[PDB]
């Protein structure tokens, strides 16, 4: 039992991290096979960055101005493009470290790991979900950019998200691994603003089966609601509506506690409404959303 | 920017798990250079867990009882001892993925990671606060005995942890790699209770300073105390008293923000004794207390 913020194991991808310099600036980059992928803004000066054109920028470099380090092996680059915002270098040697591997685009309130490095080094890993306005919630400092986020499925590693950026808010905003933004954000070095953010609903019934397996109860009822009366109350607190897929998702944690989808639903909308009167869940003051029902089941699975 | 539960990179410990099986019990064990280290209870049958004679049952045993797995390849196992609750197993195959590494007994406050592995094969990683009844709010099901916990400085892995058992409360007991009980427990299936816990005080004066850092710092006064006077109040809201590491550990983040030890005590305790006033630190209305002063500059300085 228990319940904890859980990350992948980073070992993996760990063996695929590089350092890439252009001129001044360095950053991460992911060694795939023969293959590196980095952010594009490495291409450019702090000037550059300010309204950058980046075809400009590339047609005017060639593969001896890109230093790629691995350890302290530097690899020889033999080929560059850019794929949207994703700059692609061909090297002479295929990384033997190189896992079974895919590149997917997750939607929002789905969940990854996020390996944190720094000069091609890691630094740290944590648990990361895409918010519904596109952003994430990380930990990102200088030089952080080109560290990557996954999920693992049996040994296989799909890659999600690539780090460009962070916003005045202090929230971040990246690519997928064809280089297209999450959101309607660009890599300038201009302040942006993301919409609105939501609460992802589905998650936050997900946590509270969590907290109910793992004996936390104080919240339930005996409300019942229909799912268009508790979306209406859902939507008016700045919830993301539930669907009935998300209903069918969460039903192994419903089997498992007894307690009926709809019924956890009008215990949430107790909460909305009532607030949680200083009580905690999960020693949590907060209604918690970036875990989903897989992480919960993964998790609580077997009490 | 952002503030986030961290956990140290696992790759250096992933290749460091293997599987250890005695009749049909399996749990994990660590292989460091020639030796497997794990929980002695794996040489335990279910009914003979209530009541076990440990020696009694280890003299039964010889080196081809012992069933060490890295995957599906075995490492033949060529001797074995106890060493308090601990079984150490000498393979004939010396790990050549050990990592610099280092055997430690951390105090209750410190934080480590813990990677969660079930046969052998790691399935998650979080961050863990050695709590003041020598707990851990951890997470974890059947079969994990054996994961550690550590730290990494350097490229050393330092470890601190390894998972014995389950608590009524939902908490767990383990011990060091050395086989010593972080607090009263043995490795015996009978009603073990936990302690009353306490708040961890040098964690929260820490992320006053994380706080005061990044321009959160309404809760200052030019109050002073003396650690005498400060370990006295504090026992009384169930802090822990302050000891001379600690004060020493708080150096850093003293001389950052120019506060005082003394004085950021000052403002923990009005903030005891008057509350908080529906105020906010950091976002959040709870003191947080499971991040150590060396977690928050590590955090705001990268590594
Ligand atoms: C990658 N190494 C780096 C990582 C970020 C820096 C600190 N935290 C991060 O997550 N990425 C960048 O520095 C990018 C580069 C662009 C995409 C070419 N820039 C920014 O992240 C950024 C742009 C603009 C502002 C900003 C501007 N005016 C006012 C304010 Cl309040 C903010 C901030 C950051």
């Amino acid at each position: 039992s228990g319940f904890r913020k859980m990350a992948f194991p980073s070992g993996k991808v760990e063996g695929c991290m590089v350092q890439v310099t252009c001129g001044t600036t360095t950053l991460n980059g992911l060694w795939l096979d023969d293959v590196v992928y980095c952010p594009r803004h490495v291409i450019c000066t702090s000037e550059d960055m300010l309204n950058p054109n980046y075809e400009d920028l590339l047609i005017r470099k060639s593969n001896h101005n890109f230093l790629v380090q691995a350890g302290n092996v530097q690899l020889r680059v033999i080929g560059h493009s850019m794929q949207n915002c994703v700059l692609k270098l061909k090297v002479d040697t295929a990384n033997p470290k190189t896992p079974k591997y895919k590149f997917v685009r997750i939607q929002p309130g789905q969940t990854f790991s996020v390996l944190a490095c720094y000069n091609g080094s890691p630094s740290g890993v944590y648990q990361c979900a895409m918010r519904p306005n596109f952003t994430i919630k990380g930990s990102f400092l200088n030089g952080s950019c080109g560290s990557v986020g996954f999920n693992i499925d049996y040994d296989c590693v799909s890659f999600c998200y690539m780090h460009h950026m962070e916003l005045p808010t202090g929230v971040h905003a990246g690519t997928d691994l064809e280089g297209n933004f999450y959101g309607p954000f660009v890599d300038r070095q201009t302040a942006q603003a993301a919409g609105t953010d939501t609460t992802i609903t589905v998650n936050v019934l997900a946590w509270l089966y969590a907290a109910v397996i793992n004996g936390d109860r104080w919240f339930l009822n005996r409300f019942t609601t229909t799912l268009n009366d508790f979306n209406l109350v859902a939507m008016k607190y700045n919830y993301e509506p539930l669907t009935q897929d998300h209903v069918d998702i969460l039903g192994p944690l419903s089997a498992q506690t007894g307690i009926a989808v709809l019924d956890m639903c009008a215990s949430l909308k107790e909460l909305l409404q009532n607030g949680m009167n200083g009580r905690t869940i999960l020693g949590s003051a907060l209604l918690e959303d970036e875990f989903t029902p897989f992480d919960v089941v993964r998790q609580c699975s077997g009490v």
